[PDB]
C-alpha cells in the first residue's frame, strides 16, 4: 500500500 502524499 501507499500512505501519504504524492
Amino acid at each position: 500500500s501507499y500512505s501519504g502524499y504524492s
